This record gives structure tokens, C-alpha cells and sequence, in this order.
């Protein structure tokens, strides 16, 4: 069986004439094809005001190193070792659409190398990735957030994202968003290789949403009556005043929640604006009636 | 008695042919069984809107190194030493359900080694761990937060969590949550070893909660009377208007506190929604009466 | 074709008598002319209360190194290599008008060197840059934010910003601000070289703005009527009281949004102040009428 | 007089056979007695909602090193030197009740060594230390925050906190809290040595607090009259309604300020709850009267 | 002319027998006199609730090294070089009244050395410096914030702040505060050397402030009339109720803005408290009249 000394010898031979900064190919004309695997662990939040989505991912990069092969029979049948990530060449992949808010405490700092040259490198990453949040159909809204991976500085002739496999680990259930992130896309080679995972998020119709809507619908009904109230009923003025005040409060509060950076406005905001306008017109009519 | 020079000699011999990156077993076929001990020090907070729990823990990992044994009689009876954590192999345990918000000022950076090879490594960790917060029975709500430990990258054939012993240190009393975190669980070996400590949290019925409820119950009574008020009492309109305004304010304020990511809705929110609906119906009936 | 060993030989020769801290000119009397390229990727936000603008840029510095030239025919036709940024002299350019909130996870840490001596060094930078935000014409407001680059400590006789090319990458569309940042400016040499990119930002007239304005205009109309209401109409007092309350609420809420550090005040704030003053005068007139 | 070369020789000899990781005693059976001195500089804040206190301290550790003695007559009368803190053994003292939010810009990173072996090591630390904040007697409330020092990992047989001397530097006056932190306590040796400084904080009766009291007392008086108002005065309904609305607003606002993690509730919260209940009962009585 | 090799030789000779941790004087009995130059670049904010002031400064330390002199005629007339700040002794000056929130991205990390021994070391520092904010005369308030520099650990017999020159760079204009920070003060030598720059800040009377006031003055007038309103006018009750509600809202909102840690209270808070008290007394008188 392999022993501690055998692996010490192997690690001594592997790193002898190895340069961490030279791309690991025998012939420099060859590209290193990196395959990326992005698995969502949990979707922490989807911030509308800041147009961001906060989530946690398991990102794994797989590639082949041609300087780091060995014959397992010469080392008591060692077929794979674990090296520190900072001793070996590693593809310069970046989350170039996101703020990577990971700590060093969540950093693995280690990779697995196989005797055939294949490296698997896995890590946890907390990402604040920018999303264009279209609140047009609020609260029945759907969004698409694209999480980008890209090769930092190297040309598509040096390092390439062969493929991006993106999935949902199903580690946690959200109960607020229906997440759909599953697929497999080739890399896009335009002066530098990149790819992105499309994450589709559909707000779930929790009856808390229904509770939020009940005041809106009943206030619409009540405003319809007060606008229909007889011209000289007797309580027109105060009733219309209070109802317009409530409508203004709702119109103010909805704006503070709906995003201001949207492709189209929320239909609910327009509906409440029209409702407040009609309430104001009803109060104006009541004032005119009082004049007469 | 042992002296400074004796320990200098011992530390010189221990680290001579030692590789920090090789797993510390004579035969590479043997697993290293790590036993983890997680003690709660203080539970800082249980953030409902963010679905997080912020707490401080004392985490201790115990394992055995077979490269780091010695005979105490050859070193003037030295039976244990303290080594910097970064000179020796340490298990790659991660809190893979948490944000580890510890500083380097709160990092011990040192471990204790015994002449038999047993290492104890203790640390303080401040964790923001994701919890699925079910506010269904608010404010009589109970929650379960699972704190996960997992071996980062290695297979269950290399490194394993033998056991996870989790307790409450009782260093501070909370006065807001009844914490129940005490037990001892074997690690789960599914392609990589992990375990989790279940923390049960029952909100304590402080009379501040009762103060928050008194307005709700008395407003229920008041709404019942105003809905029961005679059709032509004389103050029906204004009274019902103010009652509905207060009900809407309460329904709005409760939503800003109850979490929007919940398995089931809070019953109190539904109760206040129904109460506001009945208040609106009472105002509608008053309007109809005024019409007649 | 070039091989791994050829590039090892090249990198060994290049760095032999190279000093990272000496400015890279054969004759120390020559200046290093750096050309900077600033490309906006996404404009995250424009914070009015803090007078900041948060954005993401792709910054590239291009210069020429005279110690790091080679003949490609002596190295199997290698025409360019990639070096770690911390092994080579790099111009000390600073964003001396911004908080650089970039992480090490978003840091490229590598530059591309050509056989002629030309270095390209690219990076992603998240900048919180201070802007003097003039909310005079809110919500039809325009702003200019100047993003500064400057040579940290060296005199214009050592390092110089030859040029600054600034553009918009058009990676994302904003839907809230119309961004205009495109041009090319020579560096300014006054005891140390610097330059700045002017970013012109015009608020887009989204109909959400129109929804925000509708209450203001209709309240102006209604206040005009209530001030015009007959002296003894019958509901003057309560109507004017509620309308002044609403005007005060709007005047309070607008202040919390408009910035307090502005060259001139917002015209809308003055308009609402005058509207509230007229509402108060109307209530005063109603009180006087009630006295008579 | 001593010269640069003399101190170079001294520093060369002191560190010759010195091990930074070995506890600095000739005989390993001896304890190192550390004396800690904690001086408050300024108390930044006392956060009630988070149960924290933020302050700045100047912390000094004094101990004796037996490997680092010299005869000043052999070095041209050098009696003390200053060494970098990371070259020498320093006690592993932690603020194990606090979050240490200090930067490296506020880190001295240097200690003073005397020819007799005595080390003084001073530092500035910004601490967020957890406090159990009892708002029972708000706003005449007193609190006690214990700031803990403890030896990180070592047994009381290796490193001991001999003494903790804690004072107030009086650098700034607070005007909001009366701070009382002055004393001298032996360390507690229970499987590891620790100690704590008790900081007593009495809220100062600033008339801004009294101004906050003014509305509560006058509203109590007004509620007493409205509850005493004649059954058929004429304005009972509206007056009671508005007064109950104001009472509910006050009861809601006080809760958002008083902490929810308290040993006992604030008496002011209970008082306002009772007052709101009596206002509701008065409105109920008015409703009953209107029925009759 | 001097060449790359000449500077390589010079830098090789300068650092040969140089100790970065030894204070740079031939005779250890001599002090190193440091002159500090603090220039305000921009004043970001003056946070009243936290009692802080956030600003950006350009800080330059100038001193003389006696180990780092050379004859420029022996090095082809090289008269000054630039060294990395971490290779040379640097005075241990701290901003010991501030939180230094600077990043490594805004860190120059380099100093200029002249053949006569003189070192200039300049840097950008973003400081959060604690200020005792006296809101007594709000909004016509003036404040004094003292920014402290101090020698970290060394006695006045080793390192001294000879002088402190503070100015305003005038890079940006504030439009909210009139800043007056200009002067030149000797250092204070009391067991360790320190100095401070006094920054005087006078709130500018922007009409945004005048606008905030208009509601206060007109509400004072309106309260005066309602208190003067005839005992049986007819609308006394409702009018006084609404006036008191608005007064209470203003008194509540002003408190949330004025600081609670002040030498004296704000006069405006007392004025609004008195106005609310008089409004309450007017309502009490109206209640008494209704009783009669
Ligand atoms: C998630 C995404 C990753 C980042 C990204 O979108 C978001 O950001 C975009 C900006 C692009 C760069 C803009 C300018 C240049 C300069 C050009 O060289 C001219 C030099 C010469 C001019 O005068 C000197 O004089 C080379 C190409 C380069 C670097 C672009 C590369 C692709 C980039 C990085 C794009 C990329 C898709
Ligand atoms: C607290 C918890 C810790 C993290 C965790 O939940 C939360 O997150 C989950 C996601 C899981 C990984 C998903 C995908 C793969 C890829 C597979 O390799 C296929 C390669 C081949 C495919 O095509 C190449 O082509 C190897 C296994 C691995 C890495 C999973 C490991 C277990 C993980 C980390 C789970 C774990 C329980
Ligand atoms: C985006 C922008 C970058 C930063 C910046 O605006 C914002 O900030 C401004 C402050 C300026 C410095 C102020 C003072 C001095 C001292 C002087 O030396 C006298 C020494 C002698 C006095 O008595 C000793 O006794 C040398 C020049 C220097 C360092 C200025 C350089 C330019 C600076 C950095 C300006 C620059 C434009
Ligand atoms: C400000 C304060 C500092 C931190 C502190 O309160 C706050 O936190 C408390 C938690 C305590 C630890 C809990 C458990 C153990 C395990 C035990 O070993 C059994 C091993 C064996 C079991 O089965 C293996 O199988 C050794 C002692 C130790 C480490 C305690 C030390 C004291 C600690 C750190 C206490 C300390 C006072
Ligand atoms: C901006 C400002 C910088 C910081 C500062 O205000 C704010 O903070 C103040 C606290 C002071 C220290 C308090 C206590 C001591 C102990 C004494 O030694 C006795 C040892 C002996 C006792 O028994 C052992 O047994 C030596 C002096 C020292 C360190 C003071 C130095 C000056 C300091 C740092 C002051 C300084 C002005
Ligand atoms: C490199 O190129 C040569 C010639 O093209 C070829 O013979 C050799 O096999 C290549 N090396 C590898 C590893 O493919
Ligand atoms: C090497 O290990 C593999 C996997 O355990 C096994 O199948 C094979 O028989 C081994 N060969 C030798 C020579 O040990
Ligand atoms: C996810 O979205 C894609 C494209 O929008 C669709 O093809 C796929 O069916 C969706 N997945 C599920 C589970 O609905
Ligand atoms: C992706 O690349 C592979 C590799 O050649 C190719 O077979 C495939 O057609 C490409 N497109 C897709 C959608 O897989
Ligand atoms: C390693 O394996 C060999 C053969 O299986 C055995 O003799 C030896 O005792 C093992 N070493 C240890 C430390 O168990
Ligand atoms: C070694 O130390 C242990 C523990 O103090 C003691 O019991 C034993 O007698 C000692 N033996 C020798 C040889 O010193
Ligand atoms: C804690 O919870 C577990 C399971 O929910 C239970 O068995 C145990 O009795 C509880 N502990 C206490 C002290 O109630
Ligand atoms: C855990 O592992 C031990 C070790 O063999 C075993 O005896 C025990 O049955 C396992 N299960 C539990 C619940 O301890
Ligand atoms: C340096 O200066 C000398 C004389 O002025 C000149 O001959 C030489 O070409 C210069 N070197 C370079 C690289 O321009
Ligand atoms: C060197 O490479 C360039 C670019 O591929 C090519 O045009 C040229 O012919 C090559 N020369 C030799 C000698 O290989
Ligand atoms: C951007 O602004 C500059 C100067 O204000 C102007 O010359 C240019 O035309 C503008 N660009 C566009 C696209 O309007
Ligand atoms: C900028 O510098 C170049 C270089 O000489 C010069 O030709 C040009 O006139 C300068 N001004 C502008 C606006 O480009
Ligand atoms: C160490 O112990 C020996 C014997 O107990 C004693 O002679 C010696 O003085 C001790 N060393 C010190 C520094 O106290
Ligand atoms: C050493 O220095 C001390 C303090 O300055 C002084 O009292 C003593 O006389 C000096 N002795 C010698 C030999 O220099
Ligand atoms: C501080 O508190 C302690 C105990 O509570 C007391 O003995 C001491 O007198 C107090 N100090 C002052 C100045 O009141
Ligand atoms: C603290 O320790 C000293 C040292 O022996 C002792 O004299 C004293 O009695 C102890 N207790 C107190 C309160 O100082
Ligand atoms: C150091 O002191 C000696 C004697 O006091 C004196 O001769 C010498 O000039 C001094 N050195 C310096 C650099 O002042
Ligand atoms: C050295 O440089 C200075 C400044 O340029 C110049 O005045 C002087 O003549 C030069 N001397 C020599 C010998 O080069
Ligand atoms: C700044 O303040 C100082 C002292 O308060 C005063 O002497 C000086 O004249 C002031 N400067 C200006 C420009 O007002
Ligand atoms: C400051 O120190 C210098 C240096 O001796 C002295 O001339 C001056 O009088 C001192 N005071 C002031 C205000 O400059």
C-alpha cells in the first residue's frame, strides 16, 4: 500500500521543474479547456431596490495539466493527490458580473489532481450578482438573472471555457421564489471566453401576497361607492377626504417597495395612481357640490 | 524538569520530515477520524427578515496525527506542546451553511499536540447561519436552525467527521429565546462527510409580547361594536372610518415584521387581514345605510 | 513551436537583473508615459443623500518597459508572455477621488508583456466616487461626476498619464439614468499627472416619476379650490385642516429624498413649501371667518 | 553613548536561539503571569436593539521574558529596545466576549523590552462587546457591561492573567451616559485564566429626555379628562378616537426603541399600554352611551 | 546621466547594513523629529446621530534618516530615489482619535528619499473621527472636530511630532458646511508626542433649511390663533385636536434628527416642546369649556 514517504516523493517529483505562472501545456500553441460547474446551494435574497440577487454557489473547475502526470505503479499505486491551490497553475476565471463576497474562512484552498493530469477544483462562493429586475407584473413577476463566468485576461487561444454546467442543488427550498436554473451551455469565444447561467425566478403566490392585495381591492370598491355617493348625502366631504388620504398613503408606500430601475413600471403602481386620481376627482366634485 | 532547550529539540525533531499538505497517516489507506465539538456561547440574534441566525460558537476539532508522536522520556518528560496551526495538517472542516464572520483578532491560531499524537484545536467562530424561519404561529413560534459542519473537498475515504458533540455553554441567558441545542450525532458519510447540530428556539412569552397584543384584541372588540353599532346612531361614518384606518395601519406594520420567506403564513397576519376586511364591510354597510 | 521549457528560459532571463522598484527606463531622465482606458461596465447606483455614485469599471493601463524586451527568434518565436503583476514595476496610478471597494476575488493580478516591451494591465474596479449632486431641477435633473486617475507620489518627470480614454461598454442598460461617458483627454501635468473622465447622467423620465408627480399637481388644484372655497361653505375648517396635513406630509417626505448638500435647492421643494404656506394661510383665513 | 551598531549587535544576540512559539521560561514548569491594563478612551455607543456597546480601549499587557535579558554595560548602556510584536512570544489574550473591530491601521505592532526581561505591549482596540441591557427603569436605567479578557488556549499552568487593572482615561466626556469603570481584579483560574472589567452606565437625565416625557404626561392628563368627559358632552366620540389614535402611535413608537431582549420589561411601556387600554375603554363607554 | 544600473548599485549600498526596526539615528540619544502635514481633500459627512465626521485627508510625514545618505557624484548624480515604505524605518504615527477606513487600494506604499537623508512619505487616509457635536443652536450650529496625530508607543525621547501643518486643499466645495481648518501647531510632548488639527464647521444657511423652518413658524402662528379662538367658536375641538397632532408629529420627528449626545439641548427642540405643551393646554381649555 502507498505510504507517507511515497506521497512525499511524488509531491517532490511533480513540482520539481514546475512553474505556477506558465500555462500547463507541453506546446504553448494548445489551449486549456476549462469546464465549469455552478450549483446553487441557497438563494439568500433578491433585492429589488438595489437590483441585486444574493446567493451561495458551489463552483467547480475541471481541466487537464500536462506537467502533472505520473505513473501510479512507480509510487506504490498512488492515483490521486491533493495539492494546495496556490502551488499550481489555476485558470483565471472570474465572476465578472458579480461582487464575490466570500471570506477566506469559506475558501477551500486545495485541489485534487489525478495521475492522468485531470484537476478538479471546488469552492463555495457567496455572490451579489447584478440583475435587471422588471417589476412590471408585480406581484406576479418573473425575472431572469444571468450569472457570468469569464476568463480574466487571456485570449481564447490560451484559456477557454469549454462548457458551463449549471444546476440547482436543492439544498434548501425557498418558499418565496420558484427557482429554475438548470442547463449546460458552451462557452462564447469573442476575444476572451465567457458564459453565463440564466436563473429564472418566479414569485410564489403565497397568501401573504393575497393579504397585501385585499386592502387594495376593498379600497377600490369603497372608493367606487364614495365617488358614487349621492351629491348631498351628508358625510361626502369627510369620507372622501379620509379615503383619499388612505389612497395617498398606499400610493406612497408602494413606491418605496417597487424598484425605480425597471424596463417597464409595475401595473399595480399605475392602478393605484389612477385610483388616487379618481378619489381626488370625487373630492373635487364634492367640493363643487358644496359650492352649489 | 523540562527546559526551553528540550522543547526546542523536540520541535526541531517533530517537524523534520513533516509535510503539512500530506494527510497525517502512515498508510494512505487509513482515514483520519475527526470529532467536532460545537458549544454555543451567545445567540446574538435571530433575524426574521433575512432568515438568518447570528451566534458565537466555540468549535473544537480533535484528531490523531501519526507523524507527531514522541517518547516523553527522551525529552525530559515533555508530554504536550503547542504548535502554530499553520505548520501542521489540520482537517479541512468548513461551516458550509454559514457566513463565517470571525476576525483574525478572534482567531487562536494554535493547537495542542500530545505525545500520543492527539491534537486538540479550539477556536471562536461568529456565524451568520441561514435558517428557515416559520412564523406561522407568531408570536408563539418555534424554529429549528441546523448548523452544518462538512469536510471541504476530501472523500469519506480520506477524512471523516466521526462525531459531532453540540451543547450550550450557558455563558449568557437570552431572555428572548429558549435555546435547546444539546446532543451528539454521528457524521453522515455521503460522498463527503458532514453533520449538523439542530438548534431549537422557542420564543419566550415576555409581557412585551402581551403589550404588543393588547391593541390587537381591544381593537377586535372595538371593531365588533362599531360593526354592531346601530345603522343610524349618528357617529357611524367617522367612527368606522377611523377604526378602519387604524386596522390598515396595523395590517401594514405587521407585514414589515413578519418574514416573507415562510413555509406557512403567520396566523396573526390572517386574523388582522380578516378584521380589516370586516371593518371595510362595516364601512360599506354604513355607506349603504346613509344612501337609504 | 514554442514549448514550456522555452518560456521557462525566457522568464528566467527576463527577471535576472530586474528590479521591481526601479522605474523601468534605461536612462533615469526619461519619463514613463502611461495611457489609461476606463470603460464603464454597469452603473450600480447614484446615491443622492451620500452624494456618491457607485459603478463598476474595467481599467486598463498600457506602458512600455525597456528592461523586458527580447528577440522572439531566440525563444522559438515567443512574442508575448503573462507575468504576475507583483513581480514587475507597475505605474502607481490611484483612483484619488473614489473609494476603491474591489475585492481580491475580483483582482486579475496578472499583466501581458510583449516582446517589444509593451505591457497591458487590465482590472475590474468597483468605485464609490464622490459627486456633487445638484438636485435643482428635480426630477428633470442632470449631473456630472468626474472620475479621477492620478499618479500617486511621483513627479511628472518620472511617470505621466499620457492619455485617458473613457467609454461606456454598454454591457447593461440602466433604464433610470441616461449615461454619457465617452471621450479622450490628455493628462494634466501640475506637479503630478492626473486626468478625469466626465460622466454625464440625465434622469430618464420614467412614468414612475409621473406617478410620483400626479399627487403633487392634483393636490395643488385641490388646495386652490379649498383656498377659494366660500368663507361659510360649511366644511371649510375640516377640509383645510386635512389638506394642510397632507401638504405637510408631502413637504416632509420630499426633504428626506432630496440631498442636503446641493449647489442650489430643488425647485419642487420650494414649490411644495409655497403650497403648504398657502394652505396654512387658507386655514388662517377660515379661522378668521369663523371668528367673524 | 549607544549607537546604531550597538543596538544592531544587541538585537542580533537576543534573537539568536530564540523560538517565537515556545513559552518564554527557562523551566517549562513555570507560569508566565501577564498583567492586563484596560483603559477606556471613548464610549462610542450603547446599542439597545442589538444589546451591544461600542467603545475604544487602550489595552496594555505586561509580562517578563527570561530569554530576552542582557547586561546594559556590554552594549554601551542600552537599557531598553523596541521589537516587532511578531518576532517574540506574546501572550494569547483574547477579548472573548467582544467583536474586535480594529484595523491594521490602528495596530501598533511593536513592543518595548527592558534589559531585565520585562515587556510592555500596548494597543488600541475597538470593541463591540455584548451586554444584557435591562431597560426596566427606562429612561432612568442603569446597565452593567462586562468586558472579558481570557487566555485563548493555554492552561492556567502555562499562562495566567495575574491582574486586570481597568480605568477610564477621561479622554472624552459623554454627556449621555455616566460611565463608572475603575478597579483592579485578580484573574480567575478555572481551567484557563480570565478576568473581566465591569463598566457601569447610568443614563444621564438630559432635558431632551424630559422633553420626551412631556407628551406622555400631558397625554395622560388629557386621557383622564376625556375618560371623565360627560357622557353626552357632544364631542366625546371624535375626541376619544383621536386621543386613542395618538396613544396607539406612542405605544407603537416606544416599542421600536425599547429592547426586546431584557430581563424585565420597561415600566414606561407598561404604563403606556395601560393608558391605551383605558383610552379604548373610554371609547367603548362612549359607544355604549351613543347606543343608549 | 544616471542609468538603471546606477540606481541598482545605489539601492544595493543603501540597504546593506540597514535595520528597518532600529530608529534611524547614529546616536541613539537623538530624537527623530517628524513634521506632519494634514490636508483635507473632501469632507464626506458630519454624522450627528453617531457623533462622527467622515472625511478624506492627504497626510504627509517628513523626517530625516541618517543611515540613508549618499554622495550623488558617486552615482552619476542621482539626488533622490523612491523606496517601498516597508523596507525602511517609518515613524509610528497613528490617527488615535479616528477609525482609519482606508483600503490597500488607496495605499501609496512608497516614499521618496533624498541624498541628504530627508524622507517625504505621503498617503491618502479616509477617517471616521469622533466629534462632540453640540446641536444647541440648531440649525445655526457650529462644531469643532479635533483630528489627532500621536506617536504610537515611543517616548518623546525617541520620536517627536515637531510640528503639524493642517490646511484645506479646496479640492471640493461643500455647500452644506463652511469648513475652516488651517494652521500650524507645535506637537505636545507629555510622555508621548501628539498634536491635533481643529476643524471648525459652521452650517451654511441654505434655503432648504429655511424651508424646513417655515412649517414651524406658521404652525406657531396657527397654534396661537387656535389657543386664542373663541371658547364657543364651534370648531375649537377638532381644530385644536389636529393642531396638537401635527405638533406632536413635529416634536417626534425633530428628536430623531437631533443628536442625543450633546453638551446642551437644541433650542428648537425646547421651542417645539413648549409649543406642543401650549397646544395641549389649549385643548384642555376647550374641553373645560365644553364641560361648562
Ligand atoms: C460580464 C462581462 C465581463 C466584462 C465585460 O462585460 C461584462 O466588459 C466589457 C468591456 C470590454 C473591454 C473594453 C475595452 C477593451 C480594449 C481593447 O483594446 C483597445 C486598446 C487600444 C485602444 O485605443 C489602446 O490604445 C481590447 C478589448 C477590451 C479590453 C474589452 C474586452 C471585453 C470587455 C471586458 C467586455 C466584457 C464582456
Ligand atoms: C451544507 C451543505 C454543503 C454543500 C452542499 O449542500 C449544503 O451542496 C450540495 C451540492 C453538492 C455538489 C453538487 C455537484 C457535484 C459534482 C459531482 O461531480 C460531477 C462531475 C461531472 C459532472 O458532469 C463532470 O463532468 C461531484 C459531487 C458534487 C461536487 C456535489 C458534492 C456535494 C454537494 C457540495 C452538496 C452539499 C450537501
Ligand atoms: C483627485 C485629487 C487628488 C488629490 C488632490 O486633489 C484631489 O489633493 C490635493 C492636495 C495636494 C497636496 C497638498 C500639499 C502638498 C504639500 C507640498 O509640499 C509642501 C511641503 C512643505 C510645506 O511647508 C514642507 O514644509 C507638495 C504638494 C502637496 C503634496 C500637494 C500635491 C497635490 C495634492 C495631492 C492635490 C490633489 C489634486
Ligand atoms: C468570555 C467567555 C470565554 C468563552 C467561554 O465563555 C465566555 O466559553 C465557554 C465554553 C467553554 C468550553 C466548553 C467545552 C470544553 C470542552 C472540554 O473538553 C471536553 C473534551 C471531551 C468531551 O467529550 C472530548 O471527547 C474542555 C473545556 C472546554 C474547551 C470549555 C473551556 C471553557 C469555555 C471556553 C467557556 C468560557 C468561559
Ligand atoms: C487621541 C488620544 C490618544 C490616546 C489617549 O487619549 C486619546 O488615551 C489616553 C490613555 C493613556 C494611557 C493610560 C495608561 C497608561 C499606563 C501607564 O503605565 C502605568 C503602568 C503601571 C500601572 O500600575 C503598571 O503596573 C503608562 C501610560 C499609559 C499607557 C497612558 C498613555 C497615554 C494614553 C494612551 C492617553 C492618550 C492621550
Ligand atoms: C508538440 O508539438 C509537436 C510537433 O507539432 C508534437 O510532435 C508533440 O506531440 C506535441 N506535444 C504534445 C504534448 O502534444
Ligand atoms: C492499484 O489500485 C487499484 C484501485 O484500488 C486496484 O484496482 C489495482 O489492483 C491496484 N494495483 C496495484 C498493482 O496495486
Ligand atoms: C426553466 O426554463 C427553461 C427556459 O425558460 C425551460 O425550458 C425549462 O422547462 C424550465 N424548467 C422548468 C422545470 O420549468
Ligand atoms: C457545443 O460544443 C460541442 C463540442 O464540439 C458540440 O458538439 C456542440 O454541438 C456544441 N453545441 C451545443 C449546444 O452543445
Ligand atoms: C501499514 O500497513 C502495513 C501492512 O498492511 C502494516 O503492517 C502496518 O502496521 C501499517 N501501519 C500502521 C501505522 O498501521
Ligand atoms: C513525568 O511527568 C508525570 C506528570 O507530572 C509524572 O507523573 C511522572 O512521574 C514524570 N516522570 C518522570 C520520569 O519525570
Ligand atoms: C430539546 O429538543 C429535543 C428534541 O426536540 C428533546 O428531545 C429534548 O428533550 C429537548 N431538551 C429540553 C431541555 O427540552
Ligand atoms: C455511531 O457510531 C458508533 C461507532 O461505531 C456506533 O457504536 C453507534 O451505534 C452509532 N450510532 C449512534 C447513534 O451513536
Ligand atoms: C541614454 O542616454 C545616452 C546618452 O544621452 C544615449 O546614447 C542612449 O541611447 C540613451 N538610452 C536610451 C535607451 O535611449
Ligand atoms: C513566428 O510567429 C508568427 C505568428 O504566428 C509567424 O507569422 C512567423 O512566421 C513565425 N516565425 C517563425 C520563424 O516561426
Ligand atoms: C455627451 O456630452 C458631451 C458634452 O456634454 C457632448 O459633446 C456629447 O455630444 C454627449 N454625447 C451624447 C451621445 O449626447
Ligand atoms: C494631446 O497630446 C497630443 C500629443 O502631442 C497632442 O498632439 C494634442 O494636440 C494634445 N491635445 C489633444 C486635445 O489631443
Ligand atoms: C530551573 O529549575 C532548576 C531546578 O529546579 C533550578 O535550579 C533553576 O534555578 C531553575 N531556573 C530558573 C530560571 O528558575
Ligand atoms: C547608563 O545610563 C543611565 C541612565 O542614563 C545612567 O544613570 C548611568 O550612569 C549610565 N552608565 C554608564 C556606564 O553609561
Ligand atoms: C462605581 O461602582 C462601584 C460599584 O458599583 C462603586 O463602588 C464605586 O463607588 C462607583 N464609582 C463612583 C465614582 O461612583
Ligand atoms: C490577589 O492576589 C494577590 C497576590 O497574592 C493577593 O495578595 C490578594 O489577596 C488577592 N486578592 C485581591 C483582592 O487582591
Ligand atoms: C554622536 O556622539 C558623538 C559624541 O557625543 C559625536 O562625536 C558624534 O558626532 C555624534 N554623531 C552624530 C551623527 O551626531
Ligand atoms: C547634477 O544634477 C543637477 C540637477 O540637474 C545639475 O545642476 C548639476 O550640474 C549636475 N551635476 C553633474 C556633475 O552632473
Ligand atoms: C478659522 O478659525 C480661527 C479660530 O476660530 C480664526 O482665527 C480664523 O480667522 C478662521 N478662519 C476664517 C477663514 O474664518
Ligand atoms: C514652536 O516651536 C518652535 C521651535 O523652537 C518655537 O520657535 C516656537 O516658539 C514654538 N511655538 C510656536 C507657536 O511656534
Amino acid at each position: 500500500t502507498p505510504t507517507y514517504g511515497d506521497e512525499r516523493l511524488l509531491r517532490e517529483k511533480l513540482l520539481t521543474n514546475y512553474s505556477k505562472s506558465i500555462r500547463p501545456v507541453i506546446n504553448l500553441t494548445k489551449v486549456v479547456d476549462v469546464t465549469a460547474l455552478l450549483y446553487l446551494q441557497t438563494l439568500y435574497d433578491l433585492d429589488f431596490v438595489n437590483n441585486f440577487i444574493m446567493a451561495r454557489y458551489y463552483l467547480g473547475l475541471i481541466w487537464i495539466d500536462e506537467k502533472l502526470t505520473w505513473n501510479p505503479l512507480d509510487y506504490n499505486n498512488i492515483t490521486s493527490i491533493y495539492l494546495p491551490k496556490d502551488k499550481i497553475w489555476t485558470p483565471p476565471i472570474k465572476m465578472c458580473n458579480s461582487m464575490d463576497k466570500s471570506e477566506e474562512n469559506d475558501g477551500v484552498g486545495e485541489l485534487m489532481l489525478t495521475y492522468t493530469g485531470w484537476i478538479n477544483m471546488w469552492s463555495f462562493r457567496l455572490l451579489h450578482t447584478y440583475c435587471q429586475i422588471n417589476a412590471y407584473t408585480y406581484p406576479f413577476d418573473e425575472h431572469t438573472c444571468e450569472i457570468y463566468l469569464c476568463v480574466a485576461l487571456h485570449t481564447i487561444n490560451h484559456t477557454r471555457i469549454k462548457e458551463l454546467i449549471y444546476e440547482d442543488s436543492k439544498f434548501t427550498q425557498n418558499y418565496k421564489w420558484d427557482i429554475n436554473v438548470s442547463g449546460k451551455v458552451n462557452g462564447t469565444d469573442e476575444l476572451f471566453s465567457y458564459a453565463f447561467a440564466p436563473m429564472y425566478l418566479r414569485r410564489k403566490l403565497t397568501v401573504g401576497i393575497i393579504a397585501m392585495l385585499i386592502p387594495t381591492v376593498m379600497m377600490t370598491i369603497l372608493t367606487i361607492f364614495v365617488f358614487l355617493l349621492p351629491p348631498e348625502s351628508g358625510e361626502k366631504v369627510s369620507l372622501a377626504t379620509t379615503i383619499f388620504l388612505s389612497n395617498v398613503l398606499y400610493l406612497v408606500q408602494i413606491d418605496k417597495t417597487t424598484p425605480t430601475n425597471t424596463k417597464y413600471p409595475s401595473l399595480l403602481m399605475l392602478y393605484l395612481m389612477l385610483l388616487s386620481m379618481l378619489s381626488g376627482i370625487a373630492t373635487l366634485g364634492s367640493v363643487v357640490i358644496s359650492k352649489l
